[PDB]
């Protein structure tokens, strides 16, 4: 019994197909709100998401402590562990702490690990092989590399990606680089599952052989994103591009506000208060919230 | 009687679906070779192309005279006019000469006009509206805007594109900019037919609602490109991405050699001598030709 | 008898020290205005400029014919030939026409030749050596390479620059690339005279060993530019940076309007009407002219 | 009694004139080596440096603990506190920890604070005002903003810089952005002391009104850097550009190796072992060390 759709199925047994880098809810005073975290996770999954990245960029990994992370992880697992892949962001720009975070996540029962390219310090590609190498050797949990030079300062070059694909636990890439020329070949060569790490390219990556997405706007239009995926899967391409174009306003808003502020502001607008972000990240002001409502109504999610 | 496929059909009655910016063959001494031009055009069309851009970038518009252009145009029209859309490159960075070239092409019976964004001088967007405006008013021939900041120095901004889509003869865009965020919305808003102006994004543009391509590597793999299109059209997406990935080496070669040198060198390697380019453009040296043969054999076209 | 100042004197006997890429005056109907051209040249030189580039970017080389160029050149030579170096822009993206333009300029008595990197077509560096090579072999007139990837699409790489510095007539570079790392070494290695091709870096280039400038804003503040040079030359650095900062508003305006529109609009505002530019280039509208007056008054030149 | 040189003296009473972002020495096993830290600081200052940034990028702030930082700071202060300005890097991409680090540094007796633009998360400019605002309100220690979009992902926009210059403790900018157009005006407007944060622009910034540098290559050529400064100060510009060009190879090496690896590898080569960097940063391999020796000998420092 097997029914092959049009979408590559590579690594979906570890990272799912349609998911989001979930926000980390905070109370009015900036404290982590575990209850709202479990609420949001169940909400999103019930909406169609089958994967959740906890402690990712959108999850505000820079302003949360290691304990807060582990806490959210264990809490969400108890909530939606039986029906969604839970991916833990454990990469930092310090190999030692990256290792610590990965071991803690493994013991917590994480289905996968998101390891961003070390940011700010700009290590050499040789440094990347040593960094990722150490992390992959610390646990048996599947790893999804996170390529995003726009935030980290350096990219994971093609040759480097090919070497890393040789490690037994490195099985996927969240791609926020958008180098379609290089990726088109790597997807075929490395055997790595490629996930869209940039909402405007969700449909684009599926067409090139992607396995799914790890979205931001998915917080505001989870059902739509699932539909984008299924549409492509079933060959209803016209439907896919209509949905993709439909959600454009959310992309524009993300561009003006940033993933964190947008995700938290959009959920609140839909009646799900998950607090505000921690400094230096900020919630949208009155004028920005007005522009956001506009985009959300145009996107058909408000 | 109508059978809707998955590909947008916008403007294909003027610019076709699968075509290439055809090379302008030169004899050993640098003179235009009309006979080889007609030979190549018939060859490409018989291979599956239903559109040809004459005097485009790949056609070496910078080193050919206005007379040589008109000549190739009239010659190709006599050869494949009854079965392919002929698009004439007429844009320059001088509004007066751009107008002159467009009128000459109209009288020659061109099915469409390719008008690149003025290069080098970097006019303002207001200047673009006046430039394109004058050209569109000079003839009744459908116009395809050519957006490629990488060669011209400036892009056709979104607002500017929306204004231009109001002119009755402006019906399409060759996109070599790759701003998927902006284009996803423009395609739906302006009603303009969008054509892939960058081979690695051919499949990507179809997924976003594109109408076809105006390729470079199409010179070396015309049948494959047609298949890429038909595959998408029929819903065979797996086939589409396999073909796309298959042709990657050609893209790499274009990246190392440039469209002109690659197109002319590749045809020669397949037994179709169309000469060398005119300075400052140069044919690949011995070492480069070796790397090219490699890519062509990997791409399955040699 | 010799009094060494702080400024490098390399190649100033061919290209001068303080000059501008002069505009090409047009009458109300777009025709070349030779009289105003001679008027402006005498005006600028009397103001302190000792060099003039005719038919450069700012001189609207894309919209003027070869005859109009030769005409302006011969006219200005008759006007200020006995007291200013006249540099002729002869580079195009066609090696044949570039050669034609250089020979015509040589016969006209040009003191130097400005040869921009071929634009739009993006030739390989090998193509550049062949292109510049052919031009340098056609006449005995000193050549100043014009490096500006921002307009042409490609840069003159360092290794390429080193090879070209070996040709006996290649003696200078107008630098509009701003790669201070590479240039700092090339200036010392190649022995080429380096000229600032970007007003905000005029003072910066002198500090790194430059020989002078080929300005745009110099049209509006010729005396000031001369003073910037002399100040540095005499060691009055405080004065130099005060003048440099003082002229900043002009740079901002050039950034909003482009060199051509700015140069022609600024002269008109100072009582010297040199017409408007030719399409696609456009004069500033009413609102832009207001902002320009503001910048000019702040710069102290209105 | 006052003798004005050519260099701006703004804020040098808090941040000095010639200094480096000092490395954080580690023993063979990766542990902090306080003794070598004090040795290097005394060495550099005796060589001519009058300022030292501790826990900066080059000081490997990403892989060292808060305690290790405070420790190095207190240790260096005891060593060279009576003759050099000690600047503490305290900025992170978490406002709370940035505040914690700044208070700890204040109590330690820091002469100034270096606060980098929050990296990776890409906050809005409004977020920057709130971030820097909170930090500046926590202590009375002079603050030097660190603008470097190349590492952080976002820049400190001009308007944002103008607002921040209003806070009483914000008195300087380490500039690693290189936007000479914007800075030329900000230096005059904001009254902020500008420091070169990129070695190839050290001389460039002095010419534009800079107050000094916070170098990387200064580890390998401290006396030369001091001479670069004094030369400019005394009006010996020819000497200044000869020194600047002379040190170019070090810049090239920094470009290939990165500041940390270069600084530590270069010191070792000069007989001062400060260990290797912590992962993901890596020391140069055998081949790289050979190329480095070459550059150092050419730079005249080996």
């Amino acid at each position: 019994i097997t029914s092959t759709g049009l979408t590559a199925k590579t690594g979906v047994e570890h990272f799912g197909t349609v998911g989001v880098a979930m926000v980390t809810p905070f109370t009015e005073s900036g404290d982590i709100d575990i209850a709202a975290g479990r609420e949001v996770a169940a909400y999103l999954v019930d909406k169609g998401l089958d994967s959740l990245v906890l402690a990712g960029t959108t999850g505000e990994s820079p302003t949360t402590t290691a304990a807060e992370k582990l806490e959210l992880l264990k809490a969400v697992r108890e909530e939606v562990g039986d029906r969604a892949k839970l991916i833990a962001g454990v990469g930092t720009n310090n190999t030692r702490t990256s290792v610590e975070l990965a071991e803690a996540a493994a013991s917590a029962g994480a289905d996968g690990l998101l390891v961003v390219t070390p940011y700010y310090s700009k290590p050499s590609q040789e440094g990347l092989l040593a960094h990722f190498g150490a992390i992959a050797a610390a646990t048996e949990v599947p790893i999804c590399l996170y390529d995003i030079p726009g935030r980290s300062g350096i990219p994971i070059e093609s040759d480097t990606m090919r070497r890393l694909s040789e490690l037994p636990t490195i099985l996927a890439v969240k791609d926020a680089k958008g180098d379609l020329v290089a990726a088109t070949s790597l997807i075929k060569e490395t055997g790595l599952a490629w996930y869209s790490g940039d909402d405007p390219l969700n449909l684009v990556w599926l067409a090139l052989g992607g396995s799914g997405f790890i979205s931001v706007i998915g917080h505001a239009a989870p059902t739509a994103l699932r539909e984008l995926y299924t549409s492509f899967e079933e060959g209803d391409l016209v439907r896919a591009r209509e949905i993709n174009a439909k959600l454009s306003p959310l992309v524009a808003a993300q561009g003006r506000l940033g993933g964190v502020s947008l995700a938290k502001a959009a959920l609140r607008l839909q009646g799900i208060n998950v607090g505000d972000p921690r400094l230096p990240i900020m919630a949208p002001n009155e004028q920005e919230l007005e522009a956001l409502r506009e985009d959300m109504k145009k996107a058909g999610v408000l």
